């Protein structure tokens, strides 16, 4: 039911600042760009919630595949007692590895770790309703720079799934897992998802579905903007596209404008133009080398000590230690 331990460091006021400058710097760019980050409002979630349903869309289901038929090798190989989720703690895949803690008599304790308190706390009453005696602490913060929140109770297994680390390109990714190393006993364990270079088309249209689904995700940041800064961004007016980047090995997102548009940011001021057939970067989302992964991790001061893959080598879960 209610009850919580629930740590807060994020500040509206710090939130709608943030936006302001990403907003501004952005748009002023002469190659224009807004950060992901902003995609998630309660519209946004909630799109990409559908996203994760989509037929094309297959990393939701394909992790979730993994840690269906390896939860108890994944809990055993870790050891730990306590969950931490740099995440929300909603998805079916949370409640896999409870499970197979409980299951093996180990679990004491689960710590989510995401930007949205409410979530947090419907989360928390979640758990605590179905892991009777569980100890619940919630952190409210961004795993870019919260993550020396996180209290250092118990041995943990820290998760970090869905490909999250690919929206980071290569500089703060390496800066996120460094720091995320930092925080970790003895003891303690990472799980990370990543998503694996494959068949191009299959990756462009897993950002590209048929619905028109994540067109309509990729859009509404110009909606998150129009309403938090007073813009005037014609949605209509922008078209959705998914490019992959062989260069770098990965998926980006991007919006066209149709015909020339002259924008208004009242918030900050601010006037920008967009030429017929101008593109925008919105997002991207990198794609990994199983042998890069390990690499990676070594970089960060991370051993890897176990590997799944789903049979097609779609996807790829890592077990990394100190
Ligand atoms: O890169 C991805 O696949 C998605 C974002 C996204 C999904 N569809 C379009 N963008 N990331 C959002 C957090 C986990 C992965």
């Amino acid at each position: 039911h209610m009850a919580l331990s629930l740590a807060n460091y994020l500040a509206a006021d710090s939130a709608a600042e943030a936006l302001r400058r990403d907003v501004r710097a952005g748009l002023t760019a002469t190659q224009k760009s807004l950060p992901p980050k902003w995609f998630y409002d309660a519209v946004g979630s909630d799109l990409f919630d559908q996203i994760t349903r989509l037929p094309e869309y297959y990393p939701t289901r394909t992790e979730a595949q993994i840690l269906r038929t390896r939860s108890a090798e994944i809990i055993s190989a870790a050891g730990a007692d306590t969950l931490v989720e740099l995440g929300s703690g909603t998805s079916e895949k949370t409640r896999m590895l409870l499970d197979a803690m409980r299951d093996a008599e180990l679990l004491r304790r689960f710590i989510p770790f995401d930007v949205d308190a409410g979530v947090l706390r419907s989360a928390g009453a979640a758990i605590g309703a179905e892991y009777p005696g569980i100890e619940i602490d919630a952190v409210c913060g961004d795993f870019e720079e919260h993550l020396g929140k996180i209290p250092h109770v118990g041995r943990r297994l820290v998760v970090f799934l869905g490909s999250t680390i690919g929206n980071l390109t290569p500089a703060p990714r390496a800066e996120f897992l460094s720091t995320l190393a930092d925080t970790l006993q003895p003891g303690d364990s990472l799980l990370l998802g990543t998503d694996l270079v494959k068949d191009t088309g299959r990756l462009v249209r897993a950002y590209d579905d048929a619905a028109g689904v994540t067109a309509a995700f990729n859009r509404n940041v110009l909606a998150v903007v129009n309403r938090e800064l007073s813009a005037d961004f014609d949605l209509d007016a922008f078209e959705h596209v998914a490019k992959w980047n062989s260069d770098e090995e990965r998926i980006e997102m991007w919006l066209r404008a149709r015909t020339a548009q002259h924008v208004r940011v009242a918030a900050l001021d601010l006037e920008v133009d967009f030429a017929a057939g101008e593109e925008m970067l919105t997002e991207v989302s990198c794609k990994f080398r199983p042998e890069n992964v390990v690499a990676e991790l070594a970089e960060a001061g991370l051993r890897q000590t176990h590997w799944w893959t789903d049979p097609a080598g779609d996807f790829g879960l890592s077990l990394a230690v100190r």
